[PDB]
């Protein structure tokens, strides 16, 4: 086995901590540095790099330069989103065979938990270094508003890293395990607000110690995966974009490698104005043309920033209203608001979380770390070594099927508390029907039409009968990794024959063992509701 390694799994930056015996502990890499950006990069001479050095090489190399790609893991090439992204980012978004978002570098096509799976190994060899023994567990973070493929493609991603997933935490219960482990026999209820590079979460959660034992139970949760500071700096980009074309003529969009330039210098000046006032961006020979070569060197002020970015901020506001009210809670029943991820660094974020709220957010909690302690605080509790620790996490979305009339009939509503089993009966729509179709939905809208279709199968076999009289039971059951099945079975079956499918898009096993094998080849290199 080993030791169960808490691994935060980051749009932008990675992080690996462990159990020191009772207490979790963040991990240098090799580089020295406690976070290692989600980075992976292709050589010419054919080597893989992740993190510092893949980041260092990308403004010559950016085409083969991987990242953001938590904002591909699990999602299907033609998602808005993705569809979106394939015209921004510098590497080669495709359509895999079955319709998933995969990625190109120099002619070979990829499945995102491939390339997470690189991340992930760097993240296990640090450890492995660490501690002097080999790694083969781990815990893994996925934001709390991740669906049911991204949740089995994160999963995927730690097996082709040699891992055994032992459990995927939603990022703000993690956050809120570091955070209340220390705290003591004090009932609290918090909101964890998660701004990062790539998604935002807002989660409420209640701390409980009934005698000795401390219980953390999510209320509610709520979100956008595909919200976060890459979309700060896309705005920023923009703009820099737009000033140059119009006192220069040239539009820097058509140039790869200026553009990567510009993605690094807009991150900078972003960060830059979370403590200054202004600041500028110079990149010398930026471009060229007929006239000469051309410089950039434009002023950003603050407040500038701040009205390129503010309805990414408000954007974040309403998840947290609905969150409030799916828990039944006003901003007054919160005790403390936690600020978790590097975007809450904007002092904006900051003013706009604490006014909503009417109280300031804590300070005794580590923006950058909390996540990945509270994974390594998870599986501590996994083991055994911490005790006296309860978790009771919910799943994010509403999910059921598709009845007759092309009403959509929920089984577990959002904000359900997981592991899950819900099971409800229905009945044939015909007479002397022999089959029913069930259709899985995820969504809150009232028609099955306007919400998300995740799979189907048909239960065959029926004894022909009246209309409404045969009994079929569909089991929804989700386990404590947010991931869903979907189980429907005849009630007069004389073998009680059931058919139970997973409930999302992705990899086969021939697919991850193949891959799981050149993972080993880069490191040896290195009844009353009726259904049609
Ligand atoms: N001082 C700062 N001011 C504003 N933004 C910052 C600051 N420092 C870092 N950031 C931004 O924070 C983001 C990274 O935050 P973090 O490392 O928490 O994300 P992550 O956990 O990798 O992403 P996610 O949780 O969304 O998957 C980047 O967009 C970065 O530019
Ligand atoms: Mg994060």
């Amino acid at each position: 086995s080993g030791k169960i390694i808490g691994i935060d799994l980051g749009t932008t930056n990675s992080c690996v901590a462990i159990m020191d015996g009772t207490t979790p502990r963040v991990l240098e890499n090799a580089e020295g540095d406690r976070t290692t950006p989600s980075i992976i990069a292709y050589t010419q001479d054919g080597e893989t790099l992740v993190g510092q050095p893949a980041k260092r090489q990308a403004v010559t190399n950016p085409q083969n330069t991987l990242f953001a790609i938590k904002r591909l893991i699990g999602r299907r090439f033609q998602d808005e989103e993705v569809q979106r992204d394939v015209s921004i980012m510098p590497f080669k978004i495709i359509a895999a065979d079955n319709g998933d978002a995969w990625v190109e570098v120099k002619g070979q096509k990829m499945a995102p938990p491939q390339i997470s799976a690189e991340v992930l190994k760097k993240m296990k060899k640090t450890a492995e270094d660490y501690l002097g023994e080999p790694v083969t567990e781990a815990v893994i973070t996925v934001p709390a508003y991740f669906n049911d493929a991204q949740r089995q493609a994160t999963k995927d991603a730690g097996r082709i890293a040699g891992l055994e997933v032992k459990r995927i935490i939603n990022e703000p219960t993690a956050a809120a395990l570091a955070y209340g482990l220390d705290k003591g026999t004090g009932n609290r209820t918090i909101a964890v607000y998660d701004l990062g590079g790539g998604a935002f979460d807002i989660s409420i959660i209640e701390i409980d110690e009934v005698d000795g034992e401390k219980t953390f139970e999510v209320l509610a949760t709520n979100g956008d995966t595909h919200l976060g500071g890459e979309d700060f700096d896309s705005r920023l980009i923009n703009y820099l974009v737009e000033e140059f074309k119009k006192d220069q003529g040239i539009d820097l969009r058509n140039d790869p490698l200026a553009m990567q330039r510009l993605k690094e210098a807009a991150e900078k000046a972003k960060i830059e104005l979370s403590s200054a006032q202004q600041t500028d961006v110079n990149l010398p020979y930026i471009t060229a043309d007929a006239t000469g070569p051309k410089h950039m060197n434009i002023k950003v002020t603050r407040a500038k920033l701040e009205s390129l970015v503010e309805d990414l901020v408000n954007r974040s506001i309403e998840p947290l209203k609905v969150a409030l009210q799916d828990a039944g809670l006003s901003v007054s029943d919160i005790d403390d608001v936690i600020l978790v991820g590097g975007q809450t660094r904007m002092p904006m974020v900051q003013k706009k979380v604490a006014e909503f709220f009417g109280k300031e957010p804590r300070k005794d909690v580590n923006p950058d770390e909390a996540v990945a302690i509270g994974a390594a605080v998870q599986g501590g509790v996994l083991t055994g070594d911490v005790k006296d620790v309860l978790l009771l996490d919910v799943t994010p979305l509403s999910l059921g099927i598709e009845t007759m009339g092309g009403v959509m009939t929920t089984l577990i509503a959002k904000n359900t508390t997981i592991p899950t089993k819900h099971s409800q009966v229905f009945s044939t729509a015909e007479d002397n029907q022999s089959a029913v179709t069930i259709h899985v939905l995820q969504g809150e809208r009232k028609r099955a039409a306007d919400n998300k279709s995740l799979g189907q199968f048909n239960l065959d076999g029926i004894n022909p009968a009246p209309r409404g009289m045969p009994q079929i039971e569909v089991t929804f059951d989700i386990d404590a990794d947010g991931i869903l099945h979907v189980s429907a079975k005849d009630k007069n079956s004389g073998k009680e024959q059931k058919i139970t499918i997973k409930a999302s898009s992705g990899l086969n096993e021939d697919e991850i063992q193949k891959m799981v094998r050149d993972a080993e080849a880069n490191a040896e290199a290195d009844g009353n509701r009726l259904l049609l």
